[PDB]
């Protein structure tokens, strides 16, 4: 069990790690639209989702894994209306065999953001 | 890694797999009230939860696993008033040792459905 | 695959187990502010979050692990405003390397509660 640390994604300031390596898997914390320097990337679903995706990418690689190794993702949206644009961008970063997915619209997300994505992947 | 593909459950049309086998586990995508052909199955929770259950059964089986091997489920409902009905049907398909569970009411689910359930089971 | 059972945490009355030991991990059910006897602990986030933590703790120990072995947690809040209080009490129980975390605000939780935390830990 070892924490994943990288300045390529938003720093984990608080009681959590960007990701954890354990038992053969990598557990990545929910990711939101924040550039590495903490700033809040704003825009429609497409813009925010892209930032979310890059963070995942950064966290996974830093852990010696990657997007192609993600087996499960949990996607929370602020509004189901935003699904299409979210899916279109989501489609860009994942590859066959795609990960198992669960998507739901929640009441609200950290910092009024529109999308948060957490996932689990295989390590190496 | 291996994507699970069965026609006895809604086909995964998009950037995801009905489920993926990896690290000794099976990660099943959130299942909703849809018959294998893709059609919406309407009705109260019981009718919908039964469809979701059948879908899980089909996917898990195709992965060379099953309902008795499920260790965790993430249950999302569109309204907590529906828990009683949901739980009733749910108890039919699971067996001791029962899966660990987390249940919540969310703002909205895919295609206006009222129940979505994702799970993790042991591969055989 | 083995279910975890303990009196130091709300008994699992239903189709689920407080936790399941499988494939090297411990899958813990979503815990809410219920004292072991089944009564509801009421108050602000701090008071309820604390019961939840104590619950998680009792279950993980009964499983053969602990709060220090937790790699992932899914935290559901009823109101996002409650986050700070929840985070302040969350930080008391977890230790570096902290778990991967995903936090979101949902429409409602079991029994009108304001916090539900589920997690996955390494078995010892």
């Amino acid at each position: 069990m070892e924490a994943v640390k990288t300045d390529r994604a938003p720093a984990a300031i608080g009681p959590y790690a960007q990701a954890v390596k354990a038992g053969g898997f990598v557990f990545v914390s929910g990711q939101i639209p924040l550039a590495p320097d903490g700033s809040l990337v704003e825009g429609d679903i497409r813009v925010q989702t892209e930032r979310v995706m890059e963070n995942l990418k950064a966290v996974l690689e830093a852990a010696g894994s990657g997007l192609s190794r993600v087996v499960q993702t949990t996607c929370f949206l602020a509004d189901m209306e935003d699904f299409p644009g979210f899916n279109e961008v989501y489609a860009r970063y994942f590859t066959p065999p795609y990960p198992a997915r669960a998507t739901v619209a929640v009441k609200a997300l950290p910092r009024g953001v529109r999308v948060e994505v957490a996932c689990v992947a295989l390590a190496e």
